[PDB]
């Protein structure tokens, strides 16, 4: 665009509306777009004099060519040197001051709702709030009085520009199309990079940005985003001018941002001698905001969030991965390299190009290899990282410390670099902060860590707005707030359960299934009568049933050792539910059991599958929700054989899975003193993170309408309090839970050849999940029927299991 940069920015410094080209601009994105007007340096980013007030400026005649004022008139015209009142005026920093309660908003008259200022710090890493505490006494005073997390979790990959805008949107990158630090949209054929224009092109930035959400709900907001070139002392003194406006025209929400401490980080690593001179200037801008608030009056009236968007880990040249060292076609793909990998054909003239072959020149090659292939529906579903076609279809999950590239000129025509970010966002340097201060956050409170997609409906909270549609859990983040709490209701059920009885004859069945079964008293008739209408079901469904929040058709099904909601549509369970005490013993399938298939007289044949389909389909076996090895008797065993209690499970899988049943169960129930687990099958073929519907199946057992699941779920719950087991729990819960992808082989885990002992419980951790993951992908709500408050229940729901030391 052309822009007439003879207009003048007379009055119109850091103005808050951006006029359009051809209009020369004043704001704080004139200087990224070459289009200030020419006095824009002149007027608006004055440096005479520095920052501070010297006791000699006190009472000084006004000097408009001065960076800040140190005269009688500064207060009122809301242009004072953050530290005016202290030099001049006898005044106490803010962080020399106790820190005291803030109950109620304490705001000047005209203030209609606290502001909030949101203070991002890029690469600020987790861990930096305890080892630079000495250098950061603002920082630590606003952690310790206000509410703080140990960490927050970033979203994948953890790079600046997808964590910056999944702060102001509440969405994944796959959602928000911000998916990297660079990018290729077929359908535009165009690419995005930090370097240049195309990014400033509004057609990549999907969702609705917490700056735009409050515009269109009439609370008005400051511009987000500051030119580099503009110092953070002017970055804070045009907040704090904002802040004198009048009423009408004042924002309520705010944004500073800081390129430290990334930007030495990446020169020096994490922990480089060089690094406490950043932490303690970035203090230091703290310490400027919170002076200049308290002269405003408003120290004990703003919420301040203090919040990174990724940490930093050690990363030199001398550990990349070249795909020169895999790949024979190397110049037939493009590379999006660094501390992810994803890759593309150079030429879709090139039909040549095969995925297929280039993963498998990329899978377990290399005894220490630090990089793993993945189909892009293949990665953790908890990275959500999937359903967005700027995400290439290949993707290389790097290992921490490492970088992938294509060929070794890459890494010399471009060592420098000792830090860099981007990897698994469960990975621990990777972490980064959360502090809360103000009145509308509790007072010198710890939470646990969450995710960094829950702040913006907070963000919304803290501002009385209506949040858009994201992938926060509303309320899961209500115990950082002392008001302004959001009270989410249940979903409503969609669909209730039919409870069959026995309804069929054994030979009205057709299945092709055989058991040795038939094993003729009096005693124990009432009482299989008795488990079969559900007399154990306080003690296998602890937390009530889970609810079915789409339309369909289901049984709930009772036995003595599990209870299950039975699909007539996908003619397995949705989910079943069994408890296995600290005491339970595991014991085999007996031999004569190996085989057996056993009709469920409660379910008709025409909503049953069949064993014919598994013998005639070479590739696909069976295996149990409900695991026969922790069968309560003998007797009960049998309950196990139902053929309403048999999934579709390749070989490959049925090692996983057997393994989780007959070693892992039992040792979780030993070490947490009891557990519930709740299992089932999810049907993703869209890789959309939610419930697919039966006509987006592309996999059934062959000759047959059983649909072959993506993945295999559990959720294992159990006390937070391990002296109480889990069937007799008065407090709060403790769950881990886990997404397997049900795969026809084991290419994922490199030792599968070695016994599961050695390689399944890693997989296992590698795809763990929260309990809202699973909610997204079956369309069920978990712990319906608990003693907890709801709230307590939604931050359970977003709990991540992480495995980090
Ligand atoms: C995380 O939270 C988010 C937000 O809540 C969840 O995402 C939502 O999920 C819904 C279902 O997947 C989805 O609703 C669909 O969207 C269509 C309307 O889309 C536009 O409008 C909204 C509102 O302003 C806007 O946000 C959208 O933004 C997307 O697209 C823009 C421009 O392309 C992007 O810049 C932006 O980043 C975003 O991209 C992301 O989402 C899209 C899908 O919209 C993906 O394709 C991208 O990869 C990326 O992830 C849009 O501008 C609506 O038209 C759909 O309705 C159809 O679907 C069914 C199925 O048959 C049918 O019954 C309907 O009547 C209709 O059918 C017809 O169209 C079909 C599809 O073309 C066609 O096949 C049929 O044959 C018919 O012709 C549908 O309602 C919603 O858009 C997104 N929103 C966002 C912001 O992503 C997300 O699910 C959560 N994640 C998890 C894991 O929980
Ligand atoms: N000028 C710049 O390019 C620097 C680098 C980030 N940026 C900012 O000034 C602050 O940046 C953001 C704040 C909020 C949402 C965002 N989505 S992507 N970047 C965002
Ligand atoms: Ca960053
Ligand atoms: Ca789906
Ligand atoms: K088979
Ligand atoms: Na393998
Ligand atoms: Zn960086």
């Amino acid at each position: 665009p052309w822009t007439a940069t003879s207009g003048s920015c007379k009055g119109r410094c850091f103005e808050l509306q951006e006029v359009g080209p051809p209009d020369c601009r004043c704001d704080n994105l004139c200087k990224s777009y070459s289009s200030c007007c020419h006095d824009f340096d002149e007027l608006c980013l004055k440096t005479a004099r520095g920052w501070e007030c010297t006791k000699d400026r006190c009472g000084e005649v006004r000097n408009e060519e001065n960076a800040c004022h140190c005269s009688e008139d500064c207060l009122s015209r809301g242009d004072c040197c953050t530290n005016y009142q202290v030099v001049c005026k006898g005044e106490s920093h803010w962080v020399d001051d106790d820190c005291e309660e803030i109950k109620v908003p304490e705001c000047p008259a005209g203030f209609v709702r606290p502001p909030l200022i949101i203070f991002s710090v890029d690469g600020f890493r987790a861990s930096y709030m305890k080892k630079g505490s000495k250098v950061m006494p603002n920082i630590e005073k606003l952690r310790s009085c206000g509410t703080h997390a140990p960490y927050m979790r970033p979203v994948y990959p953890t790079k600046t520009f997808p964590n910056l805008y999944t702060l102001a949107t509440g969405l994944y990158p796959e959602s928000h199309g911000i998916v990297g630090n660079s990018m290729y949209d077929p359908v535009f054929d165009a690419s995005f990079h930090l370097r240049g224009r195309e990014k400033f092109n509004h057609r990549w930035w999907g969702g609705q940005p917490l700056w735009i959400t409050a515009t269109k709900q009439g609370v008005r907001a400051g511009t987000f985003f500051w030119s580099v070139s503009i110092p953070h002392e002017r970055r804070i003194l045009t907040i704090l001018q904002w802040l004198s406006l009048p009423d009408n025209e004042r924002p309520s929400v705010y944004a500073f941002y800081s390129e430290q401490p990334d930007f030495s980080g990446h020169k020096y690593g994490p922990f480089g001698p060089e690094m406490t001179n950043p932490l303690r200037e970035i203090d230091k801008t703290v310490g400027q905001l919170m002076d200049g608030l308290k002269q405003l009056r408003l120290h004990r009236c703003v919420n301040v969030i203090f919040v990174g968007d990724h940490g930093m880990e050690d990363v030199t040249c001398d550990r990349t991965e070249f795909l020169s060292n895999y790949l024979t076609n190397v110049d037939d793909i493009t590379l999006v390299p660094g501390t992810l990998g994803r890759i593309r054909a150079k030429s879709i003239n090139n039909s040549k190009y095969d995925p297929k072959t280039i993963i498998a020149a990329l899978t377990c090659k290399k005894p220490d290899q630090h990089f793993k292939p993945y189909m892009k529906q293949h990665l953790p579903k908890r990275l959500h990282y999937a359903n967005n076609r700027r995400i290439e279809d290949i993707h290389l999950l790097v290992d921490r410390r490492w970088h992938v590239a294509r060929k070794p000129l890459d890494v010399y025509k471009k060592c420098f670099f000792q830090g860099d970010h981007g990897f698994d966002n469960k990975v621990n340097s990777m972490q980064t902060v959360f502090v809360g201060y103000g009145p509308t956050f509790k007072y010198r409170t710890k939470v646990p860590p969450f995710e960094n997609i829950e702040l913006y409906n907070v963000m919304c909270d803290l501002l009385g707005l209506k949040p858009a549609p994201n992938n926060g859990t509303h309320g899961s983040l209500n115990h950082l707030l002392r008001t302004n709490t959001f009270r989410p209701t249940m979903p409503d059920e969609v669909s209730r359960p039919n409870y069959p009885g026995i309804m069929y004859l054994q030979s009205e069945f057709d299945l092709g299934c055989t058991c040795d079964d038939k094993v003729e008293n009096k005693l124990e008739e009432l009482n299989k009568r008795l488990h079969t209408k559900g007399s154990t079901k306080e003690r296998h469904l602890l937390y009530g049933r889970p609810a079915v929040l789409y339309r369909t058709s289901y049984d709930i099904l009772y036995h003595t050792d599990f209870e299950s909601g039975y699909s007539e549509i996908f003619l397995m369970p949705l989910w079943t539910s069994y408890t296995i005490s600290k005491q339970a013993e595991v014991s085999s399938i007996p031999e004569h059991l190996t085989n057996c298939v056993r009709p469920d007289v409660r379910v008709s044949p025409g909503f049953s599958q069949n064993c014919l389909a598994y013998k005639n389909d070479k590739q696909m076996s069976y295996g149990f929700l409900f695991p026969p090895y922790l069968s309560s008797s003998p007797e009960a065993k049998y309950d196990a054989f139902l053929v309403t209690n048999m999934v579709p499970m390749y070989p490959a899988f049925k090692r996983v899975w057997a393994y989780f049943q007959r070693v892992l169960v039992k040792k979780y129930a030993s070490e947490r003193n009891g557990v519930n687990v709740i299992s089932g099958p999810i049907f993703d073929y869209n890789y959309d993170g939610l419930r697919d519907t039966e006509d987006e199946i592309k996999q059934y057992v062959e000759g047959s309408s059983i649909p072959v699941p993506t993945h295999y779920y559990s959720i294992i719950t159990s006390c937070l309090d391990f002296t109480q087991p889990a069937d007799k729990c008065d407090g709060p819960l403790s769950v881990s839970s886990f997404i397997l992808p049900h795969r026809p082989d084991n290419d994922e885990s490199c030792n599968s050849s070695e016994d599961e002992s050695k390689w399944v419980e890693e997989l296992m951790k590698m795809h763990t999940a929260r309990v809202r993951d699973i909610e997204h992908l079956t369309g069920l709500d978990f712990y319906r029927k608990t003693s907890r408050s709801y709230s307590e229940i939604l931050t359970l729901k977003t709990y991540l299991h992480t495995y980090e030391s």
